[PDB]
């Protein structure tokens, strides 16, 4: 249905925006702390970090709960889709928070760190890349609703191993196809390549979020500690 396929896109939308503050909604506030100079680590950085982080896991989960349908798989099958795709979204998620002015990210907090911090943070000699990432994001323009929409498509994904029911969850991704085309178009029909476009970000996305993973097995050796749970749990994963 029109109706339908209109109601899913503002559900979706809401419940992005609920889950995650846009950057203009943002108190803004800094930190001194290794803004000087990239070192292998500062652990300060990934201490507020790795908090930061396990709240929005947390966040996605909740975003996963309010998608029509997820609660309709089984648990084994939503825990696989949300520890196959949380990374990739934690990504998206924060190189949507990027200042191209200031070549800064900004988290849920208001958190606002640069280049630099980000690196000392965790990311390592990963860090250069989410920024080009993010930057190569920019041209896109996407909303609120088309990155919500992006998530939710990420997420409900069928071809994940260790699914129980596939065919359901290709089921439950196909509206959202939908609703993003739809939503796209009508939004910019001056530009009929971004569908395809952000489809194709999804690829990109999975890719950095590889190299992500690859890093949090150096960082392991690295921290003084264990990582935090939650991120602990999103890394077990095929
Ligand atoms: C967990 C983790 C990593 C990525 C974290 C990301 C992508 C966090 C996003 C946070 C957001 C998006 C916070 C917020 O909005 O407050 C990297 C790649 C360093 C590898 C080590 C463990």
């Amino acid at each position: 249905l029109s109706p339908q396929l209109e109601e899913l896109i503002t559900k979706v939308s809401k419940a992005h925006q609920e889950t995650f503050p846009s950057l203009c909604q943002l108190g803004k506030y800094t930190t001194n702390s290794s803004a000087d100079h990239r070192v292998q680590l500062d652990l300060g950085l990934w201490d507020k970090f790795s908090e930061l982080a396990t709240k929005c896991i947390i966040k996605i989960v909740e975003f996963a709960k309010r998608l029509p349908g997820f609660t309709g798989l089984s648990i084994a099958d939503q825990i696989t889709l949300l520890k196959a795709a949380c990374l990739d979204i934690l990504m998206l998620r924060i190189c949507t928070r990027y200042t191209p002015e200031q070549d800064t990210m900004t988290f849920s907090d208001g958190l606002t760190l640069n280049r630099t911090q980000m690196h000392n943070a965790g990311f390592g000699p990963l860090t250069d890349l989410v920024f080009a990432f993010a930057g190569q994001l920019l041209p896109l323009e996407m909303d609120d609703t088309e990155t919500g929409l992006l998530s939710a498509i990420c997420l409900i994904c069928g071809d994940r191993m260790d699914l129980e029911e596939p065919e359901k969850v290709d089921k439950l991704q196909e509206p959202l196809l939908e609703a993003l085309r739809l939503y796209a178009r009508r939004r910019r029909p001056s530009q009929p390549y971004m569908f395809p476009r952000m489809l194709m970000k999804i690829t990109d996305l999975r890719g950095i979020s590889t190299k992500g993973a690859e890093r949090a097995i150096t960082l392991k050796m690295e921290i003084p500690g264990p990582m935090p749970p939650l991120i602990r749990e999103m890394l077990e994963n095929p």
